[PDB]
């Protein structure tokens, strides 16, 4: 151990930053936020630093480093770009026992300020020792995607519970369990944050009224179109807490691998190509299971609410009083506009974007061919040359812009573009999952195009 | 936050121990494997501490707690089974302006210890504040578990070849690259891990002997609505290694907590400036990131932001975001399609054409228009849509400031009096499904 981590109280203590420049200002920032009553000493001063200082937020004074500033002061951190005053602050900090900060040479003063990781009042802080402060900032990205949002709200919250759990359960095993379960509700963490109490209360309650070994909820998560990286932060926390994920073929390899290892994993898409689970089915198991007390993941395939629906496996869990939630995802027209330069809208182009089913009662074609309007067709590759002539006919013309995005966002994705009078022609030059795009917005693929294509 | 983490060199730099027993033992450990230069005073010593003294890496002073053994001290821990006898350490620590630690009260004197994850010279530390106890020992648990055991030796090896890496690359971006490539480098990790200097050699050499880009780039990124858990974990990479960073304001703060406190922030300044500004700063060899609300290619003005870089010769990409339309939808328990309800969305901007939008099979989603809201409604029922039609007005979605109004197109002008923007508006069946599926507030 090169250096001991300590965390310090900085409310309303005296602190002193000399510098006034754009690294100064990250440290007041920080020390602000801390609520350290703060001196900043300096030449000059950047904008930011009137407005705190006209809102009564720290101390300035404006001339060279001034040495009885550090008479009272439990914290100094130097930041001027001037390695001899940073030099005179430092050992004027050191002959005081003022831990120091020299912001330019991490090892050659009192303290390193590592990199911060805020669930307040929980926090983990990474540090390099000063060797390299990249590994530091992937340490902190890695911690800050694991570390639900508000998890705060629930380390504050555990005070108001902890009498009420020791009454309950008198065994230290089943006591850490329930912390275990407290620590990993993520919608008691959410009604805390919005203030709701009727459902801080109702998921309180659920708390110590529901077995102990029972964590029965359903979340719907939305994988994305299928790049691991196009997951949001809360589906991978929510993943790494199922108990069971339940799975079609839409949803990525790479994501699953995401899933947190012998977590029951229900495969309930459609197998060898012929044999699909029927809607109510897939329904009642997330309701069954659930029932038993299972934290139950379904992962869709880019986002739960637009053509896959949750809405059909939710609309049955408001009623047994399963807890449920749903987690937006990436949906395949955002997914594939962005990875195939083409822009949903731009700025003459359109502005009525439209997202259609392709293949009970049939297509409303000049709402379609209508225009100043981008189209955009999910499951229409077995109906392209039938949306072709259909288009055609009614007035949308030949030359128009069109494009199919084939696994969009994989490492496979393909993009096929051309005009409309070749549709059905360039469909059958891609296969499943794909989205047809039409509309001008298409042309822009010349200057925008960033992706391998494949 | 109510603490601020720093990690202190105790090198040679005098601490006191006030106390003997079994808890202060375990603290004197961590003090002396900083290396400082130990003082325990206490009444009485248990074994180990007797052994410390006998190999010269403490001092020992027996009896009463003495207020000068202080005077010249970095650091104070008291350890004493005395309530009353930790906090006349405390009281003498603070006059003193020395920080100092109460182990069995937390919520006293100007420093907790936090539980460490060691992987030196790489190191996590992790606490509460004494606020959940338990939180902190299964975090330090997990992440026991989720760091190699060996990631201190790739670490030791990238200071040691800082000083070359330097005077090898001239730019910002090819070390930047460099490290990128570094730390990414299975073999060379393993490598380390069995002393194999003949693979760690070979690997290196030829890391320094490539040829990396210097050009630095504009990367579109969308933020989501709101909800900081809606951003993607690549849209989080991008900001958590950007150099400068180009946000609107409906980019939530929660989300601008998340960037890299190290990089510079232009908030944002017409199109055409901001344009500017983006391949100015790539031109300079910088990673920048546009961050906008919800999803950049969907009503911001991502293809503008980029439409010149290719002829400039900068290299940009795409990472997409929750559209405000899927955010809050979902956030307020109406999805955008469900069962023959509707098949077929439209996201649309606040003439327009009426028969199009007031026809049904399909849902409407209306951006930046809270105040043309009445027109939206006059027009719609005028070229055909059913006034018992239901519609919603989404304020703040994903946000935890959200509120949802809803009711039927007779009403639309109406509701949209009791909203404010940034709102989002909804007309269709599928907002009937509101209390069915609504899970986010009861407000
Ligand atoms: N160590 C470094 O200087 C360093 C380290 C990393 C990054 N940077 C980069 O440099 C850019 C900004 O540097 P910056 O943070 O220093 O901002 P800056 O260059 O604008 O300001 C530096 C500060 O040092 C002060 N200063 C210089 N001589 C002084 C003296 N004799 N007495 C008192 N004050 C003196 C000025 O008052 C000024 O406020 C940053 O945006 C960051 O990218 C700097
Ligand atoms: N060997 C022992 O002293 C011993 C053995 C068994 C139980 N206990 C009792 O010790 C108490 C535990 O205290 P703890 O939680 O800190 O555990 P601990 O094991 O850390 O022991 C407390 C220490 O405080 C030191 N000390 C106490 N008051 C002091 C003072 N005023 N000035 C200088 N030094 C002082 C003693 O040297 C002792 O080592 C409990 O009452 C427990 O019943 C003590
Ligand atoms: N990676 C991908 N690339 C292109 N299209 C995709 C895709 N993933 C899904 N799709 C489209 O989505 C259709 C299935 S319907 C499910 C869509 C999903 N709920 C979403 O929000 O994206 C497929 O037929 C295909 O047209
Ligand atoms: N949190 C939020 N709640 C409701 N509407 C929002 C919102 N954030 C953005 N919007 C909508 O987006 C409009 C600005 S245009 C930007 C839209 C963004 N590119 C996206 O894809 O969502 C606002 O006027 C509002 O109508």
């Amino acid at each position: 151990m090169d250096h001991l981590p300590i965390f310090c109280q900085l409310r309303d203590r005296d602190c002193l930053i000399v510098g006034g420049g754009d690294v100064a200002e990250r440290k007041a920032r920080l020390l602000l936020e801390a609520g350290a009553r703060l001196t900043v000493n300096a030449l000059t001063f950047i904008p930011q630093f009137t407005v705190w200082a006209n809102e009564g937020m720290l101390t300035l004074v404006e001339g060279p480093f001034d040495e009885t500033l550090l008479d009272s002061c439990w914290l100094a951190i130097a930041a001027t770009d001037d390695d001899t005053v940073n030099q005179r602050v430092s050992d004027a900090a050191e002959s005081r026992r003022i831990f120091c900060n020299v912001v330019d040479a991490p090892k050659a003063a009192s303290f390193i300020m590592p990199s911060i990781i805020d669930r307040s009042p929980l926090m983990v802080a990474v540090s390099s020792g000063g060797t390299s402060p990249v590994l530091a900032r992937l340490l902190r990205e890695k911690l800050e995607s694991l570390l639900p949002q508000h998890l705060g709200q629930v380390a504050r919250y555990a005070g108001q519970l902890r009498a009420r759990v020791k009454k309950q359960f008198a065994t230290m095993g089943e006591r850490r369990r329930f912390w275990e379960k407290f620590f990993v509700n993520d919608r008691l963490a959410q009604s805390l944050a919005n203030a709701d109490e009727k459902a801080v209360n109702a998921t309180t309650e659920r708390l110590f009224s529901e077995p102990l070994d029972h964590r029965g909820e359903v979340v719907l998560v939305g994988a994305g179109p299928g790049d691991a990286g196009l997951l949001t932060l809360k589906g991978l926390q929510q993943i790494q807490q199922a108990d069971i994920v339940v799975y079609d073929r839409l949803v990525s390899d790479d994501i699953m691998n995401l899933v947190r290892r012998d977590a029951d994993r229900v495969f309930v898409g459609k197998r060898a190509g012929y044999h699909c689970v029927p809607q109510e089915e897939i329904n009642q198991i997330l309701l069954r299971e659930a029932q038993k007390g299972k934290r139950v993941v379904r992962l869709k395939g880019g986002d739960p609410f637009i053509f896959g629906r949750g809405g059909e496996e939710l609309e049955t869990l408001c009623h047994a009083g399963i807890p449920f939630s749903v987690v937006p995802g990436i949906t395949a027209a955002s997914g594939c506009s962005a990875y195939s330069g083409i822009p949903l809208t731009h700025r003459d182009y359109a502005q009525s974007v439209r997202l259609v089913t392709g293949h009970g009662g049939e297509l409303d074609w000049e709402n379609l061919a209508a225009e100043k309007q981008t189209l955009v067709f999910y499951m229409g590759l077995n109906q392209a040359a039938t949306i072709q002539e259909k288009l055609i006919a009614f007035g949308m013309q030949a030359d128009m812009p069109v494009a199919l995005v084939e696994n969009g966002t994989s490492v496979k994705q393909r993009v096929v573009h051309g005009v409309l009078t070749q549709l059905g022609e360039l469909a059958q030059q891609v296969e499943s999952p794909a989205l047809i795009i039409v509309g001008r917005v298409v042309a822009l693929r010349d200057k925008l195009n960033w992706f391998s294509n494949h």
